């Protein structure tokens, strides 16, 4: 055991710098900054000194376990250029907690979370001009941890690479205003199972998801509604946690989300939304199981107000439509404002871009 | 939608050749040959011309979907230097069928199966001296298909690499004659689920498996017994299909294996063993569900003869012991010969090394 340390950072500035993109015409994860973080690991010598250096291709042995046995995990967090032109990270300690936990579950070697965060701060600081000059755009931070074991043996890797990429991203839909998603619901496909890795951000979870995603796009849907179990539990909306704002069976007004029972990725946005709803104390907040039957029963009873997905990329993604067993189930999210969705988006946006102070934000070192 | 063609092969021989290893001191997937196959793909231009060239590191964009979203699959088949010094592939068309099917499920681009097989034949032919001069050793062939999409966008990859590695491998256990495995049975972990990709050889299935494998090694076990469902179905023995030779509940002598209901990798060895057992017609052959309760009930009734795993790496791996609910359940496989296990290994070995003729073997082009 041990860790790489930020104070040992070897910075190799780029001699040639790239023109930044137009913040208004940005496709997600397409454009990359001048520099990246890389840290080598071996079982023999442990963590090498971390490097900030020019963005380059990785030279990987073709037997690298990341390519064969998906010995890999990632994270998604953002840096935001605020209204006061100060750059802020948003709850980055929750990403470090989740990446550590993912590393343990992948059997990739542990590291000091404070040392990674500080290494990421230095990377964003070097490339701080890539944090878009726009109140509707952000720098996407992609920490990645891959096994580079050069053997086809299925085992704990004896070699690993931890690297970070920065990618400037614009608003979720390039129109800026709310574009509601249609969800493809086919229970033939299952994202995660009890005793699986669904509650970790491990690459394996996404490779298996990709067929259903393409099947969704074919039928005019943007995301997959992930169903689980005999009773068709609604779990996640694609790459996002699932929120339902409704009148519940007891007749109380309720914000409901599936509980962290192993098949749900504990999202940062999900945490923040639950924290806000609790704090406001205006309606019942329930981590509880939701079925398609629960949802359709409520729809014919006009009890559904809003449904939305939460995640680092979209923050709040309203749901208008679900395609399930060949019928098109409409969700009246956009006909109800969407009131709660708009309030959450505005609250999180205000915090991220420094319009109000919060413990959730850290100004860049 | 098209394909690369064997007749377009661009061969770049190596100017410096490596010394072959001692077949008696070979760890699995550790040592690699002089050359590899590489074929580039793009959505724009389609399949580039295939290349046989010196074994080298892959230069990959750090955003490659194989590293982030485990957009990857592999295969495992062998070349065998026979008793007549002719090199044979073993049912390689089943590997091509299974790799194609896996490519469709991963949303990686399709290819002509005959053209891949012929490209692999040419690769093995160039490196044919790496096929060990040993009747107990083989050349492991690792076709690999990875998404090289340089964007963090979760979608069908617009760029891919299909590459093949050759690795000389020794006998299954390095002490030659049968060394039985002890299995770690902990139902907390689940390899595959209904609606998953367990019946495909996609990297994601193995990344998730790795924690249970390390937990097994900790408790002196070599493989994991993968349990599924309320009733604890025995599904696979680690990276191998599960065979049970026993007296069944009706008192008939039976060779039983879990059925291809979505959570079982349809193994080539599994297919061949079922085909042989059917052909012999000496006992009942049942693709049917096996539970830990079924197994323990049969053990206390002295109805269990042999249990073994099947797969390209081991062929037949006898099981002596299962660690389950803290106790050590002994399996009398080694006290019963193992009769059937030894007969299967000898039949498959005879076919692979050309001691008897079979439709299952192809002599190298
Ligand atoms: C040292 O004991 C072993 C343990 C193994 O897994 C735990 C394997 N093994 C396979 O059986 C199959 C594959 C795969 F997936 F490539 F087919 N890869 C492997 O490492 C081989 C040996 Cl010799
Ligand atoms: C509107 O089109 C999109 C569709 C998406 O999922 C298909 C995503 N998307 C990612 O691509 C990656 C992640 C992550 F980071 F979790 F992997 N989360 C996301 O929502 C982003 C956009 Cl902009
Ligand atoms: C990343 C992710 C989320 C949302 O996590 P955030 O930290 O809010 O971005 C939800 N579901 C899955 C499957 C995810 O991978
Ligand atoms: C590869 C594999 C097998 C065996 O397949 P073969 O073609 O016989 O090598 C069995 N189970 C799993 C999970 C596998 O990945």
């Amino acid at each position: 055991v041990g860790t790489f340390k930020a104070k040992d950072l070897i910075v190799t500035p780029a001699t040639i710098l790239k023109e930044k993109p137009d913040p208004n015409n940005l496709v997600f994860g397409t454009v990359f900054t001048d520099h990246m973080l890389t840290v080598e690991w071996s079982s023999e010598f442990g963590w090498e000194k971390p490097h900030i250096k020019p963005l380059q291709n990785l030279s990987l042995h073709p037997g690298s376990s990341a390519l064969h046995y998906a010995v890999e995990l990632f994270e998604g967090l953002k840096a935001f250029r605020g209204v006061d032109n100060k750059i802020r990270l948003f709850q980055p300690n929750l990403n470090m907690d989740r990446m550590y936990r993912s590393a343990v579950r992948a059997t990739l070697p542990v590291f000091d979370k404070e040392e990674l965060l500080e290494c990421i701060q230095q990377l964003v600081k070097l490339d701080q001009e890539w944090v878009p000059y726009s109140t509707s755009a952000s720098l996407y931070i992609r920490p990645t941890f891959i096994g580079t074991e050069p053997s086809l043996g299925v085992k704990k890797p004896t070699k690993a690479l931890l690297f970070v990429l920065l990618s400037p991203v614009g608003p979720y839909f390039s129109s800026g205003t709310f574009n509601p998603v249609s969800l493809w619901a086919n229970p033939k496909y299952v994202r995660a199972w009890k005793g699986g890795t669904g509650d970790c951000k491990m690459g394996g979870n996404y490779g298996s998801s990709l067929f259903a995603q393409c099947e969704a796009v074919d039928n005019g849907c943007q995301q997959v509604l992930w169903l689980y179990g005999e009773d068709h539990q609604i779990t996640e909306v694609g790459t996002m946690n699932l929120f339902l704002y409704w009148i519940n069976e007891d007749g109380e007004e309720e914000l409901a989300t599936p509980p962290l029972d192993g098949i749900i990725l504990p999202g940062v946005t999900r945490r923040c939304i639950l924290d806000l709803a609790h704090q406001w104390g205006e309606f019942k907040v329930s981590e509880r199981y939701l079925t398609m039957d629960d949802l359709t029963t409520a729809l014919e009873g006009n009890r559904v107000r809003e449904m939305f997905g939460s995640g680092t990329a979209c923050v709040v993604c309203p749901v208008s439509d679900i395609l399930y067993k060949g019928e098109t189930i409409h969700i009246p999210t956009m006909e109800n404002g969407p009131k709660l969705a708009s309030r959450i988006l505005s609250k999180l946006t205000d915090i991220q871009y420094g319009r109000e102070e919060r413990d959730w934000t850290i100004v860049l070192s």
